[PDB]
Parts: C-alpha cells; sequence; structure tokens
C-alpha cells in the first residue's frame, strides 16, 4: 500500500513537472512513462487515462502553489504586510517557480481557457482561493483601521493577480527577474500609498 | 502560378495561426490544419518544409496582426499620455475582440515556448521589445514636450503596462468576464494620469 501511494506520488509529481513545461496535449504519455520507469507498461495501474493523470497532476501543482502562499503569508501581523507578502510570493517565482516551468495556474489557464472545461474550473478555483484570501485580508484590515474603508477588495485582488501573473509571463520570456521586481515595487507602493490606513 | 502559391501560403499561415492560438503548437495536429484550409497534407508541405517552419510563419503572421491593431489604436493622438493610455485601450478591447480567435497570441505563445522553443521564444521577445521601444519613444517624446515628468523610467513603465494588461487578458478569459481588463485599464490610466503626466 505504501509502494502504491509513493509510486502514485512520483508519477503525479513527474507528470506535473512535464505538463508544466510542455502542456497537457504536448506532453506525450510516453515521456511521462519514460520519466517514471513505466516505458514497458503500467502507468494505467494508477490512472485510468492520461486525462485523469492530468487532473491529478494539476491538483498536485495547485497544492505546491498553496503551500508556497501558506508559508509566505505566515507570521505577519499587519494586514497590509500580509498582502505585500502575497506579492512577494509571486516575485520569488523569477528563479524559484512553484515547480519547474513556472506558475501552473498561469500555464494551465492559457491552455485550458479554450480547450478544457475541467481544467478551466480547477484553475478558476485556485484564482478564487486567492481572491478570497485578499478579500478576507482587506475586510479584517478595514475592521482594524489598517486599511482604508473605501477599498474595493475584489478589484484589488484582480489587479494583484493580473499584474503579478503577467510579470511571471514576462520574466520567463525575457529571462530576467526585472518585470517581477517592477510589478512588485509598483503594487507594494500603490498599496502602501492608496490602500493602507494606519 | 507563383502568385497563386504566395496566396495559398498566406491562407494556410492565417488558418494555422488561429488553430495554434487555441490548441497550442504541440496540440494542433496537421489534420486540423488540413480541415481548416481544405488542403491535403501534400498541399500544405509543398509550401512549408515542416510543421515547425509553418508554426514560425503562423506566429510571424499573428505578430503582424497584433502590430496592425496597435498601429491603428495608437494613431493620431494629440498628447503622449493619450497615446500611452490608447495602448492600454487596445488590450482592454481584447475582452470582446482578441487579435485573433483564442486570445493574445503573444501571451499564448509565451507560455508554450518559454521553456520549449528557443525560436518562438525569440520571436515573442522581439514583439515585447517592440512594445517596450514604442512606450520608451512616447515617454521621451512626452518628457521633451513637458507632458511627462522627466523622472519617469520609460522601460519600468513599459514592463509594468505589459505585465498588467497581459495578466488581465489571461484573467478575463479564464474568469469569462471583462472585469479584470476594465480594472487593469482604469488602474493604469489613473496611475499614468496622476503620476506620470506633468501637463
Ligand atoms: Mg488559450
Ligand atoms: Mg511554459
Amino acid at each position: 500500500m505504501r509502494k502504491g501511494q509513493e509510486t502514485r506520488e512520483r508519477v503525479v509529481a513527474q507528470a506535473a513537472a512535464l505538463f508544466n513545461v510542455s502542456g497537457y496535449a504536448g506532453t506525450a504519455i510516453s515521456d511521462i512513462m519514460a520519466a517514471t520507469g513505466l516505458e514497458k507498461g503500467g502507468i494505467y495501474r494508477h490512472f485510468e487515462s492520461k486525462e485523469q493523470l492530468a487532473l491529478a497532476a494539476f491538483d498536485y501543482a495547485a497544492e505546491k502553489v498553496r503551500e508556497r502562499f501558506a508559508v509566505g503569508l505566515a507570521g505577519h501581523k499587519h494586514t497590509v504586510d500580509t498582502i505585500i507578502a502575497f506579492l512577494d510570493v509571486f516575485r520569488s517565482y523569477a528563479e524559484r517557480p512553484p515547480l519547474v516551468g513556472g506558475c501552473p495556474i498561469l500555464n494551465t489557464a492559457i491552455e485550458s481557457d479554450d480547450t478544457n472545461p475541467m481544467l478551466r474550473e480547477r484553475v478558476r478555483a485556485v484564482i478564487d482561493e486567492w481572491r478570497e484570501t485578499i478579500r478576507t485580508l482587506v475586510q479584517t484590515g478595514i475592521a482594524r483601521g489598517e486599511i482604508r474603508p473605501e477599498v474595493d477588495a475584489d478589484r484589488l485582488a484582480l489587479l494583484i493577480i493580473a499584474t503579478m501573473e503577467g510579470a511571471v509571463m514576462l520574466a520567463r520570456i525575457l529571462e530576467t527577474a526585472t518585470p517581477l521586481e517592477h510589478a512588485y515595487t509598483h503594487l507594494a507602493t500603490y498599496i502602501t500609498q492608496q490602500v493602507r490606513l494606519a
């Protein structure tokens, strides 16, 4: 049972890394078979299909993202500092993405938006976790006098997500961290100047 | 004739581009390109040596289309800030009318090519560098005219604008709502008008 659970874990883990780089359609099952020692058969002992593996792999990738944000946001007391910590998680993707190939939420978004309802919904669910996190921080901050009462929480969330993800895209194309540094500095300054209260 | 061949190539490249924009390069099979062009495989590869060369030509086509769209969007403004905000407005207009079916081909090709294909990556980078040069030229013009604060870092602004607007294109498509593009536009237009514009 342990062998099974660990072999499933290495299959999903390696699948997620390869999918994150070449996409679902462009990652050949044979290469995942190759990357897991299953070149002579047996990947279907753990998954019914490549599509089921894709969903499991995305869930794995989403868990890594979730862990990166949970660690990044822990320990801050002031709600604005916590929101800035959220920016810093994305900032750190320039050289340290959640897994090889960059942000799997951004990567899967581009592939699935016009091709795959189930992956679309899984991407949207993660985006919605992020919106909920920011909404809750803004609400608590407003209540504590740390954030201005007029701040539109979801508008702020959508701006942060768009800016940081677009910068993640740019940083891997331009092969430099500078877009992420600039996007971070812009939003941190904006937040401190226009969102923060005390 | 050679004229007919040049036209046939144009048609194939245009159809390939639309398919690749949706399903990607690896996910678009030659049989899909056949169906969309009404051509047999041999009819396509008479004009292209390979799927790879076709993919490159299809991107160059997508790049030119994006270029035309910015060209019309940016033409004729009387103030450099108006011109920079019109660059945002081009992206905002993607909400209902992307440059081609399936969204921004620069964004879409970036995500696929960045860790897979040096030649497409270089082409994507060249497009991003054109946008950066456009915005830098406008910023230096505006500074010369007293329209833009001299302290404005042009390339910092360019990369912020591109990151924001492209991230919003991604979000608007995945959330199935224009709202992220509208918010991004408003945020940047307001920021530029309040902090970049001098007079
Ligand atoms: Mg797409
Ligand atoms: Mg990629």
